[PDB]
Formats: structure tokens, C-alpha cells, sequence
């Protein structure tokens, strides 16, 4: 076929599985949340919590499909039906080495999900406690052997792929022992080989020797606010590409449709990017595209307390908050929008 409607399989999106409903958890997971203390704000905080009611969630827009569960077989369909919509064609699925039941249960249900609607997934490597080469060696092991058999596991060329969140926080010199073909712990060359991912923050001073001495195969941005980080600000990304493609790596960008984070941060305004009416997505999705990159990531499904999530809201006012909302556009907007320009990367590509 020839449609215009197809998956993209070079298009990836952030995918949150940590929410928790009644139906089918026992806490309402994530919904509630604590809200953060300001990291230059006094001593004696007692931030509080957000309860997670109907009335009160830790997000500042609301879902359409209302507190759900990431372990509902029945939420799980709708979602993998808003991803075809969207035409996202990789699911990149937070991962916090959690070892227990219910996530290996959670894992389970998205891929059986995301393959009967041709979607695939891959893991995004959180910074979990003590990571470090060596463990994440094991639980790459670990995912492959569990999952990589399964018709749902992404690929590229033949290898798995992984993002890795904050990857900052491991030296080069220990990355290099997992991802050089010489190094003690490598997985190249080995049934464990794979696409690793890096998060590009600062400066090319900082991150080009960064990224060429952890042996990484390409780099993502991941925030959605533009100017966050030198990453994030969509007229580096030009010179970014240009370096990737002269260095042999792959550069994924993030591309999102607007950030805020107060209900959680409520210190963290100036972080607050406003959607515009899709106005805001359009334009980092443009940068994205016009970069020539081969492949782009979506920030996010739904990160429901960053408000970057392009999954549907819908407007809520009640006792205790009033939700941000689409505005103008209909709940499905940021779908059809992502679809839109999933067309205009191919077209491109
Ligand atoms: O401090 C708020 C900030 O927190 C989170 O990002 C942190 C870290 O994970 C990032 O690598 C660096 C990048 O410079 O920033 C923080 O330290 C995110 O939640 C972010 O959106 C938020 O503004
Ligand atoms: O997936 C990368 C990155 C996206 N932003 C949230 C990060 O997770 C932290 O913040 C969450 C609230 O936004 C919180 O629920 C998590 O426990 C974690 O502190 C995530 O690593």
C-alpha cells in the first residue's frame, strides 16, 4: 500500500507505563504524586502530595481515558489504536529495573498489545539505583533473552536499540568497557549487540568527546521545552546532525508538543512552554525534520506531569484545580498532528 497512513518505524514515542487505577492496581500510581521541593527554596519544606482523587491528579491537563491503569488490557488497546493514528511506529518504553511481578507483567501485556497493531517496542534505560555498566550489561542480557524472540521487539538492521535517560552519570571511560569492540565488558560483536542511544546535553565541547569516548551509536535530546538544555534548542540541531553524520552516529532528536510541570514542580514556571494551538509542536517538529535526520523521537505518549504528552486531554474543571486543555483543537488533535508530520519526515527522509 501506498496510503499515507503507514507506521513509521524511524519515529519513536515515549511511553510511561507507571499509572495505577482501581479496575485493575489498588493505588491510583502516579496520579498521586508528591510534589517536589525547590531545589533553592528553604529549609523546612513540606511540599505535600497530590492525592490522586478524580478531582486532584498530578498532572496539569487531564486524560480523556481518566486515571487509568497501565496494567488495563483494555486502556493497553486504546492506546496501541492512538499510536496507529498517530502513525508512530516504536513504542520507547520507560524502564526503572523495578524486579517485581507486576512490571514483568505490564512489559508482557504491551508488546502482546503493540504487535497485534504491527507497533513495535523498544526499552528506555532509566537511571535506576547504583546503574552502572556492568548491571546494565545484565539486564541488556536480560531483555534480549526475555523479550527479543517476541514479534513486537524492535529492531533496526538486526539490532535491538536502547535509550539511555541521563547516561551523564556514567563516565566515559566506564561506557567504554560495554560499548567499545575492545572493551573488557563489550557487548559488540557478541548476541547482546545493540544501538545505545545517549542523552546529548551540553555544549559540543562537553558532549562530542562525551559521546565518541563512551563508544555510544547516536545521541537523543529528549526534553520537550526548547532551550533546556543546548540539546533541546532546535537551531543547534543543524550542526548536530552535521557532526553525527561526519562521526559515524545516529542522532534521534526529541520533538515536543509543549512542557509544564507545575502541579508537580511548582518552582519550575520558567521551564513552562505553552502548545499554542499546535503552534509550538509544529515548529519543533519542523526544526526536526529540516535537520535531514533519519530518525526523530516524540516527547512524549504520556508524561502526563511534564505535560509534554500528545495522548488525548480533555477539558476538566473541578473543585480543587482547573486542567489545562487542548483549546482550540479537539482531544485527538495532537494525534492527528504527529500523523501529519510523520508524512512530512517520510516525504523527507
Ligand atoms: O529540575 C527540573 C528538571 O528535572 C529533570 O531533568 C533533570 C535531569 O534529568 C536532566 O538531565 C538535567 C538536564 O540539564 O536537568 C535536570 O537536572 C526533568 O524533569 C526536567 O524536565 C525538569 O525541568
Ligand atoms: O523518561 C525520562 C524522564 C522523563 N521525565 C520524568 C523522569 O522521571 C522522574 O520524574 C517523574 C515526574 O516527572 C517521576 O514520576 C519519576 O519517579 C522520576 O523522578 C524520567 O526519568
Amino acid at each position: 500500500n501506498n496510503l499515507g497512513t503507514e507506521l513509521d518505524y524511524d519515529t519513536f514515542c515515549f511511553y510511561y507505563d507507571w499509572y495505577g487505577s482501581e479496575a485493575i492496581d489498588g493505588q491510583y500510581r502516579h496520579w498521586a504524586h508528591a510534589i517536589a521541593p525547590d531545589p533553592n527554596g528553604g529549609s523546612g519544606q513540606n511540599p505535600g502530595t497530590i492525592p490522586g482523587t478524580q478531582e486532584s491528579i498530578a498532572s496539569n491537563f487531564y486524560p480523556q481515558l481518566g486515571r487509568y491503569s497501565s496494567s488495563d488490557p483494555n486502556i493497553l488497546t486504546k492506546h496501541m489504536d492512538m499510536f496507529v493514528m498517530a502513525r508512530t511506529g516504536v513504542l520507547a518504553l520507560t524502564w526503572w529495573n523495578e524486579q517485581d511481578e507486576t512490571e514483568a507483567k505490564r512489559i508482557g501485556l504491551i508488546l502482546d498489545a503493540a504487535d497485534k497493531k504491527k507497533i513495535k517496542v523498544c526499552f528506555h534505560l532509566e537511571p535506576y539505583p547504583s546503574r552502572n555498566v556492568q548491571n546494565l550489561r545484565e539486564n541488556i542480557v536480560k531483555l534480549i533473552t526475555r523479550y527479543g524472540n517476541h514479534p513486537a521487539f524492535y529492531r533496526k538492521d538486526g539490532k535491538p536499540l536502547f535509550f539511555i535517560y541521563d547516561s551523564y552519570l556514567i563516565e566515559p571511560s566506564e561506557w567504554e568497557k560495554l560499548l567499545s569492540p575492545g572493551g573488557s565488558i563489550t557487548i559488540r560483536n557478541t548476541a547482546y549487540d545493540a544501538l545505545m542511544i545517549g542523552l546529548w546535553t551540553s555544549s559540543p565541547t562537553v558532549q562530542r568527546p562525551f559521546i565518541l569516548n563512551a563508544h555510544f551509536d547516536g545521541f537523543y535530546t529528549y526534553f520537550a521545552a526548547t532551550g533546556f538544555t543546548y540539546g533541546s534548542t532546535p537551531t543547534n540541531w543543524v550542526s548536530m546532525q552535521k557532526w553525527a553524520k561526519e562521526n559515524g552516529k545516529i542522532f534521534i532528536p526529541s520533538v515536543g508538543p509543549g512542557y509544564i510541570d507545575t502541579r508537580i514542580r511548582p518552582w519550575n514556571g520558567s521551564v513552562i512552554r505553552t502548545r499554542t494551538d499546535g503552534q509550538y509542536y509544529d515548529a519543533m517538529y519542523r526544526k526536526a525534520i529540516e535537520a535531514g535526520v533519519s530518525a526523530i523521537s516524540i516527547t512524549s505518549f504520556n508524561e502526563w506531569h511534564e505535560g509534554s504528552q500528545i495522548e488525548p486531554a480533555v477539558p476538566y474543571t473541578s473543585s480543587e484545580f482547573t486542567y489545562l486543555d487542548y483549546e482550540n483543537r479537539e482531544p485527538d488533535y495532537y494525534l492527528t498532528r504527529t500523523a501529519y508530520w510523520v508524512g512530512k519526515f517520510r516525504e523527507s527522509k
